[PDB]
């Protein structure tokens, strides 16, 4: 029913509204791919709040939470749309916007486009299921918190705990196969926490340089970057890993 719930507010595809018609510079693809992230973090917002549990958080672990979590989901999604669409070949950015060698290369972030494709290619090594990754997806939302705690710390722990037990539902085979493939796919989860800090590296380097280097940002992420930059520039956040 949990499951069924994910299933039921899984958010529909955002088109990147991108203009095939302009030239493919770093600043107009960078560009491209803000405004479509503006986009997605709606998306984002509404599913949080329609997610169970995230509601009977306080306000303010609810906003920490998307704040420190939003590239990992958008990244995390992004490996998914990869994987069912290209079978992890290209990054599935937007139906409109799909990511070839040429666009990888004239972005200026090819090795990070290559890092995203990885997770694309894990999702086809193991074959996750449509399940899997909705459970996975939610613990993504809750795996960087504030090293000082959150405000409703107790339902935090209990929400993640749920969903965690959701995951390894969807998983279920014996016994030993399903505890090796909670080890790998909580491996893979850990694995987004050094992608993301490559990723928000050039994230916050672009943004803090955005009129300079002419790459834009929607109002939608300004916001939100702006507060969250600061914070984790002072390493205010820690993940929450699966393994040692
Ligand atoms: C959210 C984003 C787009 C939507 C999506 O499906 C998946 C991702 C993950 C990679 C993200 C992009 C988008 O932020 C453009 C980038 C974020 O700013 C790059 C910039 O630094 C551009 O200035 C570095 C990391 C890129
Ligand atoms: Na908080
Ligand atoms: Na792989």
């Amino acid at each position: 029913f949990l499951i069924s719930i994910l299933e039921a507010i899984e958010p529909e595809v955002v088109y990147a509204g991108y203009d095939n018609s302009q030239p493919d510079t770093t600043n107009y693809l960078l560009s491209s791919l803000n405004r479509l992230a503006g986009k997605q973090m709606v998306s984002v917002v509404k599913w949080a709040k329609a997610l169970p549990g995230f509601r009977n958080l306080h306000l303010d672990d609810q906003m920490t939470l998307i704040q420190y979590s939003w590239m990992s989901l958008m990244a995390f999604s992004l490996g998914w749309r990869s994987y069912k669409h290209t079978n992890g070949q290209m990054l599935y950015f937007a139906p409109d916007l799909i990511f070839n060698e040429e666009r990888m290369q004239q972005s200026a972030m090819y090795d990070l486009c290559q890092g995203m494709r990885q997770i694309s290619q894990e999702f086809v090594r193991l074959q996750v299921t449509y399940e899997e990754f909705l459970c996975m997806k939610v613990l993504l939302l809750l795996s960087t918190v504030p090293k000082d705690g959150l405000k409703s710390q107790a339902s935090f722990d209990e929400m993640r705990m749920n969903y965690i037990k959701e995951l390894r539902r969807a998983i279920a085979n014996n016994s030993s196969q399903n505890w090796q493939r909670f080890y790998q796919l909580t491996k893979l989860l850990d694995s987004m926490h050094d992608l993301v800090g490559g990723l928000l590296q050039f994230c916050f380097y672009t943004f803090v340089q955005s009129q300079a280097l002419s790459v834009e940002f929607p109002e939608m992420l300004v916001e939100i970057i702006s507060d969250q930059l600061p914070k984790v520039m002072a390493g205010m956040a820690k993940p929450l890993l699966f393994h040692k």
